[PDB]
């Protein structure tokens, strides 16, 4: 699988569903992954209701702005990972990331959404990608958090 596609379509299914069209999404929407994109969809909107009323906290307390932008999200994506690498903390650094470009949307700052996924992509392959091959893959992922019984 390829991270970078992980990464693109995860940022532009969670701007669609706001109304904003992101065209390098739509680019990349035009071209079994598709399992592993929607098991993702699908655990994330999980983990955001688990987490809802501290995301809304989050939301209000990115303090986005064009020069800090990258600043934040290197000081909570190494906070969220200070204790190691498991797959729901790689969940929960998806819809960070998806907070940050919804927000970044919202706040008339929507050049971000580019360094964002940037960003993520670069966090994925140099700090997660050997967890993830080591444990099985995205193919686990979705053994174990998709739809088959527990
Ligand atoms: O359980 C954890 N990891 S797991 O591997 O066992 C597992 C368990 C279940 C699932 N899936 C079940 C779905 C599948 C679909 O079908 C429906 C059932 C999966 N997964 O799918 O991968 C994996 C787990 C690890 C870490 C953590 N932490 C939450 C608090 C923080 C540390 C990590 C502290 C908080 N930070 C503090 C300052 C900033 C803030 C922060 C940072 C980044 C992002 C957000 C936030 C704020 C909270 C909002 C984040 C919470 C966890 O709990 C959950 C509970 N349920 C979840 N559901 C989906 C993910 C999921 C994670």
């Amino acid at each position: 699988y390829d991270n970078r596609e992980i990464v693109m379509k995860y940022i532009h299914y969670k701007l669609s569903q706001r109304g904003y069209e992101w065209d390098a999404g739509d680019d990349v929407e035009e071209n079994e992954s598709e399992v592993v994109h929607l098991t993702l969809r699908q655990a994330g909107d999980d983990f955001s209701r688990r987490y809802r009323r501290d995301f809304a906290e989050m939301s209000s307390q990115l303090h986005l702005t064009p020069f800090t932008a990258r600043g934040r999200f290197a000081t909570v994506v190494e906070e969220l990972f200070r204790d190691g690498v498991n797959w729901g903390r790689i969940v929960a650094f998806f819809e960070f990331g998806g907070v940050m470009c919804v927000e970044s949307v919202n706040r008339e700052m929507s050049p971000l959404v580019d360094n964002i996924a940037l960003w993520m992509t670069e966090y994925l392959n140099r700090h997660l990608h050997t967890w993830i091959q080591d444990n099985g893959g995205w193919d686990a992922f979705v053994e174990l958090y998709g739809p088959s019984m527990r």
